């Protein structure tokens, strides 16, 4: 049950997610999952990143959900639950800016 997850921030805007993530104390991969502002039934994975080029910054990835049950960022890599998706991206960076490391404070 996604709403019970401490990383699920629910109905917060993109700007608020950036306010929370743009904190000097957050290491790369600090994240949160929220609802998409404009896509009904889709969620967003907001992730903090850091490089010497851009410094501290935030990326937003859309998580699609199938009525057939799967969750995914890219259709080639699907999961049975949002929880499994988070667990997989905590170990593989794949196309994300960084692997998921710590839940946003
Ligand atoms: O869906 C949106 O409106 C939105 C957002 O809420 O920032 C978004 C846009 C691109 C990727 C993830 C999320």
């Amino acid at each position: 049950s996604i709403q019970a997850e401490e990383w699920y921030f629910g109905k917060i805007t993109r700007r608020e997610s950036e306010r929370l993530l743009l904190n000097a104390e957050n290491p790369r991969g600090t994240f949160l999952v929220r609802e998409s502002e404009t896509t009904k039934g889709a969620y967003c994975l907001s992730v903090s990143d850091f490089d010497n080029a851009k410094g501290l910054n935030v990326k937003h990835y859309k998580i699609r959900k199938l009525d057939s049950g799967g969750f995914y960022i890219t259709s080639r890599t699907q999961f049975n639950s949002l929880q499994q998706l988070v667990a997989y991206y905590s170990k593989h960076a794949d196309g994300l800016c960084h692997r998921l490391t710590t839940v946003c404070p």
